[PDB]
């Protein structure tokens, strides 16, 4: 990332601590750091994080340390925040989790005396305490300096706000899912917490405060178990609770009545982000906020991609999202390093990274300055205000009728491609292509093999389009320039690698009748089509049906199901203009120009603007 640089902040087997003991305070020098939370408090950034003086082993000593600095990082302050009981030789805090509301820092941490297992597999909890201590920053202007300080109160034990039960279950313990959480609109302090049941389960709730942190309530729905370290933000009016899920691809929730209801964010970022190339290795702390850069408000997410495996969590990835479209900003760490987790800081229009580094299962933290990361999200924040601004500003064929929709429009296959690709106008996912001709706003395609590719699951680990799966609204504009030898495809959702099992699309035959498929249905040759004449193709696809329309009007015999109750699709890719096989026989002449993707099923209205407007649309001209 040009531009881009850090130093080790938290320097392992070197930086050092003032540690407190029986009222003696020596500096001490720390084994690891690990668990960074990066925030600002009134122009103060602090750093909080685990310092594991001894070794990196979860289960021994670690107090809460507390790095503070008012001149952007350049320089800093170092304090504990919070001491450990001091009962052992493993006596801990762990799993510190932030809030900042004012002036002050509110950080929960667990608290463990002498257990050497991990907490999840206690069957009692007679070593712990969920403890909340508040830090107090003041800045003083003496001398014409800014100098901050840092006043720790002592810590509150919440386990009196600890129900026994929970919907049926009875409780075990529960900790913050770690890093950075969050003051609600309503001024509610909400912590994501992951929580332990007596069948040893793990399971994420809300934990609230509607009184500055006095007293505290859980909401009464939970993720689904197996999902521990949650990580929350508040969108458009609900809580956004991202997931860690060990083995398997991270769950994103979505709570508008603080966590007594959660509902999978299936439409969105559930089950995007996998934990690795195969989603079969451990997962991860995630840093996950809502800022608003150059005037839009987005959330910034990363992860490791864990190519090497267990719990080596190398290549930290940063990723930008407008909860519609999801953009690789790309990794924040060096080379192959391992860099588990991590935390992100937008402050004054600059972009920081506290994150792990481990080698030998040492850890320090690096304090990165994220200048190449910051111009990337610049670039595609506008490209997206760009083309939303170009698509809404269409005066469409009424006077203007209805402006064209570009609430959740995902992708869009336009003028711009390459030999190989035709590319995104934002800027996510292109699709590949085979034996295209270049013309204005889009491609022209011949030939068996010819086609584009648009993936899904074929996304890999990280897989932005699985809405498709439960919705999606997929639009072009084609044009058959050959009578085909038998049934030849246009437009399509495939199951399967080669496009021959289908979810749902369109397709063409010799006796100029359309040929929709639905699903795993016969087919049933319906309507005319004339060579050279431009039609608009839409197919939508919600709640396990779907439609097929051509120039704004359904297909006879469009609206059946496409997906068996049971199951959950699996799409692999669109195809446009072809299926792009060479394995496949047929040979589709086609000129495709403007494929919109979106993340929901238009309505009526939308799709007859969108046919209105299919020679206004394209990015040629602008
Ligand atoms: O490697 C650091 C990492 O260890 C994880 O714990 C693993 C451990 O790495 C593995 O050797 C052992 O067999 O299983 C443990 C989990 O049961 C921790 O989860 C993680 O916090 C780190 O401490």
């Amino acid at each position: 990332a040009p531009g881009s640089s850090r130093v080790e902040l938290f320097k392992r087997q070197s930086s050092k601590v003032p540690f407190e003991k029986d009222g003696k305070v020596t500096e001490r020098v720390v084994h690891s750091f690990r668990l960074p939370a990066l925030v600002n408090v009134d122009g103060v950034m602090v750093a909080i994080a685990d310092a594991r003086y001894e070794t990196s082993f979860d289960n021994s000593l670690i107090d809460t340390v507390a790095k503070y600095s008012v001149d952007d990082g350049e320089t800093w302050e170092t304090q504990i925040a919070i001491k450990n009981s001091r009962a052992s030789s493993v006596s801990r805090v762990v799993d510190p989790t932030v809030i900042v509301k004012g002036n002050k820092l509110y950080v929960l941490v667990g608290s463990y005396n002498s257990s050497r297992s991990y907490w999840t597999s206690h069957g009692d909890a007679r070593d712990w305490d969920i403890l909340l201590a508040v830090g107090e920053v003041t800045k003083s202007t003496a001398g014409g300096k800014i100098t901050a300080s840092i006043k720790w109160g002592s810590p509150v034990s919440l386990k009196e706000f600890f129900p026994a039960e929970m919907e049926g279950m009875h409780t075990n313990q529960f900790l913050g899912g770690a890093g950075v959480a969050i003051v609600a609109s309503n001024g509610n302090l909400v912590y994501p917490v992951q929580v332990t049941n007596k069948k040893k389960q793990v399971f994420s709730k809300i934990f609230y405060s509607e009184d500055e942190g006095k007293t505290w309530k859980f909401g009464k729905g939970r993720s689904a178990f197996g999902c521990s370290e949650p990580v929350a933000l508040e969108w458009e009016g609900k809580l956004i609770i991202n997931t860690r899920v060990d083995y398997r691809r991270r769950l994103v929730y979505e709570s508008s009545d603080m966590g007594n209801t959660w509902l999978e964010a299936v439409g969105t970022l559930s089950r995007v982000w996998g934990p690795s190339p195969k989603s079969n290795q451990p997962g991860s702390q995630s840093s996950f906020t809502a800022v608003t850069i150059e005037g839009m408000r987005v959330m910034l997410f990363t992860h490791p991609l864990n190519f090497k495996g267990r719990w080596l969590r190398d290549r930290l990835n940063l990723w930008l999202t407008d909860n519609q479209r999801i953009y690789n900003v790309g990794q924040v760490s060096i080379g192959d390093e391992n860099s588990a987790y991590s935390s992100v800081l937008y402050k004054d229009d600059k972009l920081y990274c506290l994150h792990e580094i481990n080698s030998n299962e040492v850890y320090s933290l690096v304090f990165a300055r994220l200048v190449g990361e910051l111009r990337i999200i610049k670039s595609v924040l506008q490209s997206w205000k760009n083309w939303d601004s170009h698509l809404s500003s269409i005066c469409t064929p009424a006077g203007c009728g209805p402006a064209v929709t570009t609430v959740g429009l995902v992708g869009f296959l336009s003028h711009s491609a390459t030999k190989t690709e035709w590319e995104d106008a934002y800027r996510c996912v292109n699709a590949s292509t085979a034996n295209a001709e270049r013309v204005p706003n889009g491609l022209k395609f011949a030939g068996v093999g010819g086609g584009a590719l648009w993936p899904v699951s074929q996304q890999g680990q990280n897989q932005r389009y699985h809405f498709a799966n439960h919705a999606f609204t997929l639009v072009a504009s084609v044009t058959i320039h050959e009578v085909p030898k038998g049934a030849s495809p246009l437009l399509g959702a495939s199951l399967d690698s080669s496009g021959g099992k289908k979810l749902l699309g369109l397709s063409y035959d010799k006796r100029h009748q359309w040929q929709p498929i639905y699903g795993s249905t016969p087919v049933t040759p319906t309507g005319s089509w004339e060579m050279g004449k431009r039609y608009h193709v839409v197919l939508t696809m919600a709640n396990k049906i779907g439609s097929v329309y051509i120039d704004g009007e359904p297909l006879e015999g469009s609206g059946q199901t496409v997906v068996p109750d049971e199951r959950t699709p699996d799409i692999s890719h669109f195809y446009v203009g072809g299926y792009k096989r060479s394995g496949m026989p047929t040979d589709s002449r086609v000129t495709v120009n403007n494929v919109l993707l979106y993340n929901r099923q238009l309505n009526a209205e939308e799709i007859r603007t969108l046919f209105l407007s299919q020679d206004l649309i394209g990015t040629e001209a602008h």
